[PDB]
């Protein structure tokens, strides 16, 4: 069986939750469901791609940095996908998988969840962490008629943030809501100080308990489980057939720069690459009340002023999330022009200055950072994503959580800018979640008072 159609190319780059979803035309498109989440941290990403950027790579630092990390990250997505998860999101940082199955059946799913969360432990007892979540999930779909981005919000994904704090290397941290709709006749767990979450430390099941009949009795729950001619499949992804329509609203989701690769118009080793970038973070913030019915407009509406700015800058969107209350936009400025400072932070002041009127967005928050980071496809053959990794890239983003309100700015885009000072405003120099002493950091004002 030939499977090697773009259509089944461009959804190596997706969930099933796009892949297989009906959504309208209307945007912001919501949709509501339950499920378990599993957030996998790894470690150690970031600190390597800096030892890759080393001169004993000897110009393939980049080439050597994917291969081993996709040697690790397609190890965990196999198992992932082998105990039925949908993996959601790639970053440098992490994935995000869900399990989105009926409410009844969340008893026997978490189960299956926590023993896949064991043997991603297996693999390398380079060490990860894994917080899982339960409860309702809602699904947020927003773009223009030609891009579409997707999000899932709501408790579960909020408390899979939470169990995500708490873990270090080698634990599996229940949400409260996980370890009180789990299996406990099952699960041996140890508290965690100050917390209502758990810790996993053993899966005990009973004398007559077998988990391959067990697990094969729950695929009975999972839609796209592959099975009968297909049981060897990773994804019933892989056996898509060509279809206009579907493909059409697929490749929105995509950049185009894939999509090139995808279409045999690049060499396929041309995205791997150590580039120096300009990292602009913009973090839209909203408050506890705000329910995902009022939050889904905001960020369309955010959404459509980000992207006009971004194309008139020549910027793109790499990666969008969000997690307390906080929805964020990795975007990215080159892989270039001259003057790339500039007009990084001049489009993160017209972003600022449009998103702070949007209504229901409480604040606004721009970190701006440059330097030389990975770029490249992370993950398996059949579920990868375009992602950025480096220190820059975690420095725009503590910079936009450590200084709420403002637009901010490193060192390296300060002095590069065309800009003079008075532009900017130099900052106290806060300790921040993993800042190797950041260098002086700025404000950028503007042009005037
Ligand atoms: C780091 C990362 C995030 C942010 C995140 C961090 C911790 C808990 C919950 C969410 C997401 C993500 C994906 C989707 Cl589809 N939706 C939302 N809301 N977030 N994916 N990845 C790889």
């Amino acid at each position: 069986e030939f499977q090697d159609w773009p259509i089944v190319r461009i959804a190596a780059h997706l969930p099933d939750l796009i892949v297989y979803g009906h959504f309208s035309p209307e945007r912001p498109f919501m949709d509501y469901f339950d499920g378990v989440l599993m957030f996998v941290d790894i470690s150690g990403f970031t600190a390597m791609t800096e030892k890759f950027s080393s001169a004993m790579y000897m110009d393939r630092g980049a080439e050597q940095l994917v291969e081993i990390l996709n040697y690790h990250i397609s190890a965990i997505v196999e198992k992932v996908l082998i105990f039925g998860g949908d993996i959601l999101k790639f970053a440098g940082d992490a994935l995000l998988a869900l399990w989105r199955v009926e409410r009844k059946q969340l008893k026997n799913i978490i189960t299956v969840v926590i023993k896949c969360s064991l043997e991603i432990h297996g693999l390398f007892e380079i060490r990860v962490k894994i917080g899982l979540a339960a409860g309702h999930i809602s699904m947020l779909v927003f773009g223009d008629e030609t891009h579409s981005h997707f999000l899932v919000i709501g408790q579960a994904v909020d408390d899979v943030r939470l169990a995500q704090n708490m873990a270090q290397m080698n634990d599996v941290i229940l949400s409260p809501n996980c370890w009180q709709l789990c299996d406990r006749s099952m699960i041996e767990i140890e508290s965690v100080p100050d917390q209502r979450a758990v810790k996993v430390n053993f899966l005990k099941p009973p004398p007559n308990f077998n988990f391959d009949e067990f697990f094969t009795k729950c695929t009975t729950f999972m839609h796209y489980y592959p099975s009968g001619e297909h049981k060897n499949l990773l994804r019933l992804a892989c056996t898509l057939k060509p279809d206009p329509e579907l493909e059409m609203s697929l490749q929105k989701y995509v950049m185009e720069s894939i999509l090139k690769q995808i279409d045999n118009k690049q060499l396929q080793g041309y995205l791997s690459e150590l580039r120096p970038v300009t990292i602009v973070f913009v973090n839209l913030m909203f408050e506890d009340q705000d329910k995902a019915e009022e939050i889904g407009p905001a960020i369309q509406d955010a959404y459509m002023h980000i992207t006009s700015v971004l194309k008139i800058f020549q910027g793109q969107i790499n990666k969008v999330f969000m997690f307390d209350k906080g929805c964020s936009f990795l975007c990215v400025f080159g892989f270039k022009v001259p003057d790339e400072l500039t007009h990084a932070l001049e489009c993160a002041m017209d972003i600022f200055d449009f998103c702070s009127q949007v209504h229901k967005i409480q604040t606004v928050s721009i970190g701006v950072a440059s330097g030389i980071v990975f770029c490249g496809i992370v993950g398996h053959t059949v579920r990868h994503e375009y992602t950025v990794i480096g220190q820059k890239v975690n420095l725009a983003a503590r910079m936009m959580m450590y200084y709420p309100g403002i637009v901010t700015c490193d060192s390296v885009t300060y002095n590069g800018s065309n800009l003079p000072a008075y532009f900017f405003k130099e900052l106290p120099k806060k300790v921040m979640k993993g800042v190797a002493d950041s260098g002086p950091l700025y404000q950028y004002w503007g042009r005037t008072e």
